[PDB]
């Protein structure tokens, strides 16, 4: 039901974007941009956007939830989805990707090409037109604008930490530390899937107390951690191993390795040979990482719920409970 | 000694990028940012910075020019060079370029590669860390941000017109039109070379009347339009000791003007040799420009345009400093 409710305000958004702007004197660009947005949003799960809606729907008082304020939540939600299109659009560029949701990447198309980097710039800036339309005069405006600039930085830091990981020398695993794994989930994943939508929700519902934003933050990051650890683990039991990714399993494995075992790791990780993969999966078993996951998942879940249940009523422990439950199973 | 005055404050700016923000927790990424800044800002004229500074110094009532505001201004200058270095680093990538300001382009480096797109985004985002540092508590702030965001739009429209004009049908120059040359320069150059640095000075010196804002906007584009026609001329008839327009198949003022003046036969001669590596071909074109009398035209139009501007400058109200604008038009009239 809600995913159709969300896709319904899109068309309007792309008209808001092709208007209150200098684009009236350059209608050609306006139509080239529209095409970038519709393509680079099209398809996919719409989750980060929905989560932005869902958050508001739960933190605002229902007497205060109106016809209009649902439209704004769908908007902010949409701003976040543009932010994603922006990121995935340059994950491809940097990661040599060739397709995405069936169709080829936006940069693979012949008429587009490496132009794309400029198309990236255009999408992002669009966020700030929409913000100006529906929020120029409101009191939260600055915060919204700040919060979106802030976002581009977090995800850039995270992008950097990821490319810097994939540079390396194949056989050097000195950055495969839980310290650095946590920073990768913090900066690239967590923020714009959980913090950003939540935080964006709070502000529509005029929740501003600093120490409430801090408690919401802490919660989202604990959460994304919990998300990632699952995702990583499910990948093993996917291709995480043969691509030499910094999974929770790579990191833990290296903590527990004897020096001999550490060599089996460096040698066989990052390889397509079934014999090699099998070796890593075996060494994982030896190291009792499955044993360790099942304990950690439980503790993390339990302490995450208990964190929600203790939260001020302003933050809808309800909200944060569901978020956690959604990732459970 | 204004350029030395400007370059002096770079270190303090870069420190402020690291410090107050999140980059405390990830030091690896703070240092990598310094490296992307120091390399992508290096060398150059430092021109837009200097204008931003100059425009402030000229606009403000001198009683209020403190040691602090001189800094504040330079800062906004540098946010502009940051915007520049960004744009160029992408304008290389998209236009398969290899070197710029004497050195290898950032993306052509060994370790970097196509990561440069990310490095770009980090670069741009630094502006907002600087803005928060020195202006968080000030009326204007909101406006500096908004403005710096528009800046990316305005520019990347500019970039789009240039990379979309020079990307399809190599023998087809039907888009080499004055109407479209001018759109290109308005958004990509005029904006961030004059329109911006001034609009930044105007803010720093609490000038607010939207009519006043307008007249400066117009002024700046007429200066930008002019600025760029010069560069386009010099890149063909430059003294080498003091350019690749013809080879890169640029929409230069000269090419646009050539194509108004061509016969059908002279048009067929243009499509043959424009955008050619050979010096055999680069000579046909410059000799054509000689037949179509573009040198004499330029020499006339340069004089007219100057005189037109100089007047428009004096016709500004004093609150916009005719002085300022008169000077910028001078700094450029006669170049090499």
């Amino acid at each position: 039901t809600k995913k159709e409710s969300f896709e319904d305000v899109l068309p309007s958004i792309l008209n808001t974007i092709t208007t209150n702007s200098e684009l009236t004197e350059v209608p050609e660009v306006a139509n080239w941009l529209k095409k970038v947005l519709e393509y680079n949003l099209a398809g996919g799960k719409k989750a980060r956007g929905l989560t932005t809606l869902f958050a508001y729907e739960m933190l605002e008082k229902p007497e205060n939830i109106t016809e209009e304020t649902i439209y704004l939540a769908k908007t902010l939600g949409w701003c976040v989805e543009i932010l994603q299109g922006f990121l995935v659009m340059l994950d491809d560029i940097m990661d040599g990707s060739t397709t995405r949701r069936g169709v080829p990447c936006w940069y693979q198309l012949p008429e587009v090409g490496l132009a794309a980097v400029n198309d990236s710039s255009l999408m992002f800036s669009s966020i700030f037109y929409v913000l100006h339309a529906h929020f120029a005069d409101k009191k939260i405006y600055t915060n919204l604008v700040e919060l979106f600039n802030e976002s581009l930085m977090h995800t850039s830091i995270g992008q950097h930490l990821d490319v810097t990981m994939e540079r390396r020398q194949k056989s050097d695993y000195s950055l495969f530390t839980i310290e650095r794994y946590n920073a990768i989930v913090k900066y690239k994943t967590a923020y714009y899937t959980y913090q950003l939508p939540v935080c964006l929700g709070m502000l529509l519902a005029n929740i501003s107390d600093p120490v409430l934003h801090q408690k919401a933050e802490d919660m989202c990051l604990e959460i994304g951690k919990f998300f990632q650890i699952q995702d990583d683990y499910i990948d093993c039991y996917g291709t995480d191993i043969q691509e030499a990714k910094c999974s929770w399993l790579a990191v833990m494995a290296l903590q527990r390795c004897s020096a001999s075992q550490k060599i089996v790791f460096t040698t066989c990780y990052g390889s397509k040979e079934p014999a090699h993969i099998e070796r890593i999966k075996e060494l994982y078993k030896q190291l009792q990482l499955p044993e360790l996951y099942a304990q950690e998942e439980t503790r993390m879940y339990e302490s995450l719920i208990k964190q929600a249940h203790g939260l001020p009523s302003e933050l809808s422990p309800a909200l944060f409970v569901r978020l956690i439950h959604m990732i459970y199973k």
